[PDB]
């Protein structure tokens, strides 16, 4: 295999911390990833030796700057092979990215009677938005139930989707179960109703290409901090004929034509009337130094590496007692678990104690707890840096809570 | 005097670059601030040793994450006078935070038939989100005009203050004409009327100390990249007691208390009910060492400095031919000019030239620019990093401008 795990973990300074006076084992990048050096030094680089303000002045740091930046937008459109740069938004993470089209595209697009199709298995981030969209426009939020092995009821749609459903917004991998949903052939059948797609890719874009292209998805959203990158930038990506019609959201600086007191207020052309004010440069440095580490490893490397560890892992699961997987058998990134009648949060605090970082509770996920008839879970993470040892760790921590407290 | 620029600058690994093969003169710390290698460091470490998801789960490096982070919190409350940490919400900055009150308190405070009242020197940011609530409630906004010295024409006031005036949207010192407000007369005036008060504070909290229980004003707003700080992280402060009242602008996870596809959401207590998602961790380390290494410094100190070195420029500025400068002679951090009939994008290109950095064009105040009957102008900013001999170096600048251009 192609993929140096060991080579990998030694770009990432924090895999080398101590908690409770053991070796630190990460199991939680789903929740945010840990960063290379190489995306901590660009950022700091940029701010010791390159910085200014962009999109303003024109003197020398300003224009270098305001090229660094357009140049990241240019780098994650083709990570996400995007037709056009111009496509990308820059957005403070996935949240914000859903809650912008629900408010830009959402009201204007959605009116009362109309309906929006999300699924049972949806993070708070693609399902409270629109909840506040169809409250907003008095339209109907419609819900893909879920089967007991963790994937959509696909048989449901034709009762969900009619002339009068607008948009399907949909999870690409579950942050939960990591179930990956069939987006082709679900985008297909919502563009034969005039439905656009929002794909959910929070979860996705780490582990193997994305292509927005071949998806024809109408609206794609991730966040930096899970493809290890920094916090506070994420991206939003529009088909160009869908965001040129988009109205403005925040208003301010930047996003502008002319403003005047007495004539009203023009705007300028996507992607910039949708970035008010300063950006995050920082985050946009640091985010396009995470594209470039990511790609130099190579998804599809990426992906075998963690394919390969994940199937190990839930191998190694089954010499745990009484411990209860959610999800498919090929699920990506996470495995969420409960060890027989003992509550979540305990089994993860054992774990913590053992150096072993997993999280538990509803994963901003509530309505997929409530199918599953549990409070809450746990949650372990098997990202690129992780290692089988790590697994076994995982495992020999689970029988230990097992004897102590059955 | 107490302050000590060179080993200020010492700090600031910027100031030591080069520009067209000259020290750099970096003039445009209103567009953004540089920042000490304390701001810098502490972010990188934080990303190298102690990274992880915030309020979330709950191992242990989340958990002190967390703390960091509402430590930041408290830290940002004591820096502005809050009565509690939990009236301050991190936003992406200034720009945000007063589209989030735009949204929030005005969608559910400013009805048709209101009036709300700005001034003809705000910065876009305190326009366009106005303007836009306006449009959307069918509200009026009212333009407190300015005098020919760059200050407040206070004498209309009685003719723009009435019943239905719900807000004073107020810029706390202008980012052109460096004109601070009275905002406290202001404010006692507004509410006599039954009118909150958002103060645009982004140009002032670098300047001199800022008390908002002093103040008695409602909102408050600035952003952490002109304070020495990070990009992406800035503040609003919200009275208690209209914070608590305030509806979420953007849904999603960490901002919700219940999920549910059947009966619905609610929402979680100010201040994190209005964030929602991943919030921007390491740009709120960096803006807590960011407050840290301003208190070390000494508000009273720094401005002490700035309105000597301010004072300086001023007077040195007069032995440039045909100069105009815009604003009143008590100014803060920086100085709008034109020179001669020179347009400013040429007299800002020739700056650049000589290694000098300033801001050309409208600067986000197109009013502004409308009233002074001038397309744009350039700005010199003098932060508490500047010197006097960057000050000789534009005054010399211009004048061989004057000399070549002629
Ligand atoms: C499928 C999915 N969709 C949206 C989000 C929100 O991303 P933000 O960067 O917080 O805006 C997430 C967030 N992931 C974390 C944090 S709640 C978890 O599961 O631990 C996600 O998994
Ligand atoms: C008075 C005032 N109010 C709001 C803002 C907006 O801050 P953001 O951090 O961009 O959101 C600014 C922004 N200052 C810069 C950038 S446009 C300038 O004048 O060069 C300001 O001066
Ligand atoms: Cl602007
Ligand atoms: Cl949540």
């Amino acid at each position: 295999m192609i993929f140096s795990v060991d080579k990998v973990r030694a770009d990432f300074p924090v895999l080398s911390r101590e908690v409770n006076g053991l070796p630190l084992a990460y199991l939680d990048s789903a929740a945010s990833a840990q960063k290379p050096s190489q995306v901590i030094d660009a950022e700091a680089e940029f701010y010791r030796h390159g910085y200014a303000a962009v999109h303003r002045g024109i003197h020398t740091l300003s224009a270098q700057a305001t090229e660094k930046m357009e140049n990241v937008r240019k780098r994650a459109s083709l990570f996400i092979n995007a037709r056009s740069a111009e496509e990308l938004v820059f957005v403070r993470g996935t949240t914000e990215g859903i809650n912008l089209v629900a408010n830009s595209w959402g009201n204007s697009n959605v009116r009362a009677g109309d309906n929006i199709i999300i699924s049972q298995m949806e993070h708070h981030a693609n399902i409270v938005p629109w909840q506040m969209l169809c409250a907003r426009v008095g339209a109907e939020l419609r819900v893909i139930p879920l089967n007991p092995d963790g994937t959509l009821q696909l048989e449901t749609l034709p009762t969900l989707f009619d002339e009068k459903t607008r948009l399907l917004a949909i999870t690409h991998v579950s942050n939960v179960l990591g179930t990956e949903n069939p987006l082709a052939e679900m985008i297909t059948l919502a563009h034969q109703h005039g439905a656009k797609v929002l794909v959910d890719g929070a979860q996705a874009v780490m582990h193997h290409p994305v292509d927005v292209q071949a998806l024809d998805c109408d609206f794609y959203v991730f966040s930096g901090h899970k493809l290890y990158g920094p916090t506070g930038i994420g991206i939003l990506y529009v088909k160009e004929a869908l965001l040129q019609e988009m109205p403005p959201w925040e208003g301010g600086g930047s996003m502008i034509a002319t403003v005047s007191l007495s004539e009203g207020t023009t705007w300028t052309k996507a992607p910039w009337r949708f970035e008010a004010g300063t950006p995050n440069t920082g985050g946009i440095i640091g985010l396009g130094a995470a594209l470039e580490y990511v790609s130099a490893l190579g998804l599809n490397n990426i992906a075998e590496y963690e394919q390969n560890l994940m199937h190990y892992a839930l191998s190694q699961l089954e010499s745990v007692p009484d411990l209860t997987l959610y999800g498919p058998q090929n699920r990506l990134g996470v495995i969420a678990f409960n060890l027989g009648k003992h509550h979540a949060y305990d089994v993860g605090s054992f774990l913590d104690n053992y150096g072993i970082a997993v999280r538990t509770g509803h994963h901003a996920a509530m309505p997929l707890m409530a199918y599953y008839n549990v409070p809450a879970m746990c949650r372990a993470s098997l990202a690129m840096y992780n290692t089988h040892e790590e697994v076994d760790r995982l495992v020999t921590g689970l029988q230990r809570i097992h004897r102590l407290l059955g």
